[PDB]
């Protein structure tokens, strides 16, 4: 398949491709998730959502793997490393904690509202879902071991955050071999508007692709 | 000791910290080099090249180990990767070197003028030199080794470009748990000015620690 992009237009075989949808949880994308109440802004993601409903209904009518991924820990924290780790120190949602006690064990935590998939979103039988305990999906995880068992090198991401989990793991993607395009009207940044931008820049000039959704779709349906 | 850095200070040990020179070679940093051929603004890099060399002289007074890093592959581009590789499609050097076969051999490539460090910039005994054949210098790298020996938690970014080899080192650097600051007046990005911002946004929002060369200078005086 053939599939329009900037900087220019790619193939892949969606046999050996996976959709890779990024952190679309309560977290990341619904009012009262840990975004939100970090003061990020999350008014906008209703039409992600959508547009990650219709890629990953095409991607698996075509035969593509999806992998959805959960970012978040357990209800103590203990997989957020305490403060010999970085994550400790840098992440936003136990900074919210710290700063807010009700809240604590509520926020990415494992079992709860917060961490779960949003509602409109549900894997499928045959669907690969992966906890992942920082950023990249390629650290910590066996999300490598996963794509080369199926000889997977092409990556389609979507979700949140486009700047954050989706960057890291496309970067760290690229670093491994893989041919990662980015759908971008189905993610959504962390930050002000010039993180998207900065984002898809950074994706298109060094790092891989950008589509969007109808393009994608549109070359799947043969 | 104490260094003062956005989004607050952090404390380390310099003689368990690390400053690390990303890629002041002439191809990054010098009128006629690469990244100036591919059509980046390479015109305002003479103050970041003097504030590296504040920098390394106060770190290497302080006892901080110093690494270089050095980009590039052989002139045959074998390191580089094939058409099987993500990086020899995306690499702005490569495709420079496609549309002016004059340029063949000449960019990134180890042995030439475009891949040596920038005549101000001279390592000493005692630093180490690090080849790189990606932008991120943990990926096909002894780095994390040669860190982990020496019990170092701490890395101090300097240099080009802040939004991809810098940045990305420093992000992998987080998922390794390293602590990474990064000095905001010894970088420049590749691209518009909107990506040093979302860059420097991006560390410290979610990875690491911005700061600046004499507020480091001024920390390691004691
Ligand atoms: N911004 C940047 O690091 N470009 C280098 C990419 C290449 O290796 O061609």
């Amino acid at each position: 398949t053939t599939l329009t992009a900037r900087p220019e237009a790619i193939t892949f075989d969606p046999q050996q491709s996976a959709l890779i949808v990024v952190d679309m949880q309560n977290a990341y994308a619904t009012p009262g998730g840990y975004l939100d109440l970090a003061g990020f802004d999350v008014s906008t993601t209703r039409p992600v959502i959508a547009n990650i409903q219709t890629a990953v209904t095409a991607a698996r009518a075509a035969g593509m793997l999806i992998i959805w991924f959960q970012n978040g820990w357990d209800e103590q924290y203990v997989e957020a490393g305490g403060p010999g780790s970085p994550n400790f120190h840098k992440s936003n949602a136990l900074k919210t904690m710290r700063k807010q006690p009700q809240l604590q064990g509520k926020l990415l935590a494992k079992g709860s509202w917060d961490y779960q998939l949003v509602d409109e979103l549900v894997p499928q039988p045959g669907d690969i879902v992966l906890p992942k305990p920082r950023y990249s999906g390629f650290f910590n995880t066996p999300l490598d071991s996963i794509l080369r068992s199926r000889g997977i090198r092409h990556l389609v991401f979507t979700g949140i955050a486009t700047n954050v989990c989706v960057e890291s793991t496309l970067r760290d993607g690229f670093f491994l071999e893989y041919f990662g395009v980015v759908l971008e009207d189905a993610t959504h940044q962390a930050g002000p508007k010039f993180a998207q931008k900065a984002a898809l820049f950074n994706i298109e000039t060094f790092f891989g692709w950008v589509s969007d959704v109808e393009t994608f779709c549109d070359a799947l349906s043969p």
